[PDB]
């Protein structure tokens, strides 16, 4: 009942930072190592980062890493890089969780899922995270996901299997914006499903 | 999916500060301008402000405005005044949200609602925020409210219509105090309701 | 509608610090005095403490007490000791809540309940706080608790009555770790239960 295994978080924006902070606080278990990959820096509009003391201009994943000082008994590594089909070498570990909103990320998300699964990682990603507050956050394997959701339809057409999707099913093309309470709820459910997948071994 | 519209928050105490922080974190939507109006300063008992970096003696609205630096892509204006009949003219914009407490607040709430409706704003306020933690938070138009609630009964007797009320329906006369978990639930629901009224405009 | 009564929190680790912070934030009621008793210092791994500005090496109860400065409307008495049979007289107040961190806590929890009851205090403790996110948190009197849970069975074997238990039912021996969202939910429910037991104080 000690930390075991490695989780890679691809995306450390408003959702991925929340999931990083949830995973870093797990005790009596959880991952022994967390890798967080994103090449973006803290901007004025990253209020959740700034309220925790991040400075404008800092890489988001360096701010995160800094919360794990010398005596921390799990390792947290911030990798300040944007993932393209050619730096997939940074993808490995036991669970790979991709958290970037929108449809502009789906080709890379699909490349990361394939690369991770062929190295034996379990994979998880989102199916829409928009919403004003009380929207149901649901969890589904890709083969049971609703084909009317364009993210599930695309991953199905790309032949993805054995892949967990989490979210509200509301997308950038729906009316709702992105709100902090919905991202807290998605991050809490993401964290639970990551732990279930880390139990796998 | 960009910020649009103006919301005025009257009251920036334990509840209104949480609503302001929720709206300031909305992406891909939410208001373009937030005006927060309260005369009071941070005191030692305002622990939620102190835990987020506020200094005792700072006006509550100046602390909130200070989170919106020059690069922030919405405008947040802190007005360090209590609303009275003399400066009702500070109330403007598309949605006015009243979250005040302390002494006799129903008469000025009624005045703010009458004036904001004259100016064409949509209006929302609270119908009791007391509770020890798991009390249901409900949302009603005033003329559909549960007639046992004494805030709705007062505003109905003052001829208020077309007004949204959110709360637990526990009030100062009930035995329960004000707890932080109930305030977070109230502020999440108020935020979602504000977004619905901003759309409607 | 002012603070009244005394709550003693035995344990100020990841769960007891959240319960202290909830009780410290209550407005228009709650306890007038909170006695927090723990002998432990903040370590690198106490991220929730460090994120709120605690320094490594500080006593957890003294960091907590430092939030209740001279202007604060309640007193917090941070007692930097562990409870043993030799210093049970430190337990006092109207409500005593045991949330002791580290495991192996049931013999001393039984002693604390017997002595608190002699003093006329109401008592509450946990029945398992492990969980990955959405586990039901339940509240039960010890004579109605399920004796298949080993904590309930032990305390029933030690002849404990008139004592509330709160938790998820998942223990150190189940697979699930301790996650921050489950500790938030357990502390929110414990805070509500403490305020019900405080009624009349
Ligand atoms: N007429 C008014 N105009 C603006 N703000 C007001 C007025 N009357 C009260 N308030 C503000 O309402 C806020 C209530 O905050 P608080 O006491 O923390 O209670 P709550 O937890 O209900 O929000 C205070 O900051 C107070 O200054």
């Amino acid at each position: 009942k000690v930390p075991h295994g490695e989780v890679t978080l691809v995306g450390a924006g408003r959702l991925g930072f929340r999931t990083a902070l949830n995973l870093m606080q797990i005790h009596r278990g959880g991952p022994e190592r967390i890798k967080v990959i994103d090449g973006q820096k803290v901007s004025a509009d990253d209020l959740i980062f700034r309220l925790m003391g991040a400075k404008i201009g800092e890489y988001k994943v360096k701010f995160i890493e800094s919360l794990a000082c010398d005596g921390f008994s799990r390792t947290v590594q911030g990798i300040p890089e944007y993932i393209t089909g050619d730096n997939l070498r940074l993808i490995g570990g036991d669970v790979v969780c991709v958290e970037i909103a929108g449809g502009d990320t789906l080709p890379i998300t699909t490349e990361i899922i394939r690369y991770a699964q062929e190295r034996g990682a379990a994979t998880i990603s989102t199916m829409g995270v928009f919403g004003i507050g009380e929207e149901d956050v649901s969890v589904v394997d890709i083969d049971e996901a609703d084909p009317e959701n364009p993210i599930a339809a695309y991953l199905q057409a790309e032949g993805i299997h054995e892949h967990v999707l989490v979210g509200t099913g509301k997308l950038i093309r729906d009316w709702e914006p992105v709100t902090p309470h919905v991202l807290d709820r998605v991050s809490e459910v993401m964290t639970a499903e990551i732990l279930k997948l880390l139990r796998g071994a």
